[PDB]
């Protein structure tokens, strides 16, 4: 119920990097607003690769709160390097945030040869494996299995995502709206 | 800080008239805004929507009370006719604010229950003063209704607070949501202090 605002703080990894993401969220409709800035300058990484690890909880997840839950993935990149990431989703004080820690190839990913996109998917919900198909700028698909366990402190979910960005922002940043539905 | 939701519930009966409306929308104190609609979902209202826009928070800029929030009582006095008693408290519940409302009415004849009132509200200074005796706040001030004719319908109100745990200025426009069927009164507010 109502609008809730959201901080997403992702600490990650031979190329240290911190994102900050601010927005609102609205479980009513599931809508998810959210502007993200690397406070560090440059990303080492594409933007579309943060996107699964950058909130389920607007449609257990709602359950979860206020304590809310732990979130920890694993996640292979095809022929390149992999991720290993935990985050604490839970409420402070009428916001609801998500603190993230990454650690990490091949220089598609550190070649930032991807296209700024991200395709829907449907996600088999807790444990969970699921394939996400990046687009890569020369036609060819990067693929990265997930898998993904939750614990708090049956079904489906669809999603999609648009990536955009702020004209008048000059950091390295990513404006992404997304819609997710059970 | 930030736009806070809006939870108003007020079951009212005025001479013989029971009735039940609930409020939402948003609120924002940096701005001093309201936003707000309200549904009659008993139905059609026995009152005029400009007599319940007093008594249907002042936190938006009561602040400190916060979330453990106060209690407001009124005696609302109309001229030559009826007369308001009410009790709310207003409060957060879930990281919104609510203000759950107890109204009735007495000795009134059939402004008000004539529903010859214009769908309006003219702006106001309230004379808020604090009271350590009761430990919070009282407030007296006089809103003068327009009514169709061209005369006005003058409710005075007198108002206490108290915690569970100056000047206003109010400015209020009233409208109607085109694509809505149920009695219903869509509210905007602007309220800064002095």
């Amino acid at each position: 119920t109502g609008v809730v605002p959201i901080l997403i703080e992702l600490d990650g990894d031979g190329h240290k990097f911190f994102v900050r993401g601010e927005g609102e969220g609205d479980a009513t409709i599931g809508k998810l607003s959210l502007k993200f800035i690397a406070t560090t300058g440059k990303l080492p990484v594409p933007w579309p690769t943060l996107v699964t690890t950058l909130v389920q909880a607007f449609s257990f997840f709602k359950s979860a709160m206020p304590e809310g839950y732990v979130q920890e993935r694993t996640i292979y990149f095809k022929d390149d390097g992999t991720y290993k990431t935990r985050a604490e989703v839970k409420f402070e004080g009428c916001t609801l945030v998500n603190r993230i820690e990454l650690k990490g190839f091949k220089e598609n990913i550190l070649g930032h040869k991807l296209e700024y996109n991200f395709n829907s998917h449907k996600v088999y919900i807790i444990k969970a494996n699921f394939t996400i198909r990046h687009n890569v700028e020369d036609g060819s698909v990067q693929l990265a299995d997930h898998y993904q366990q939750n614990t708090p402190i049956d079904h489906y979910l669809s999603t999609q995502t648009i990536l955009s960005k702020d004209l008048n922002e000059k950091r390295d940043h990513m404006v992404l709206l997304e819609y997710v539905t059970a």
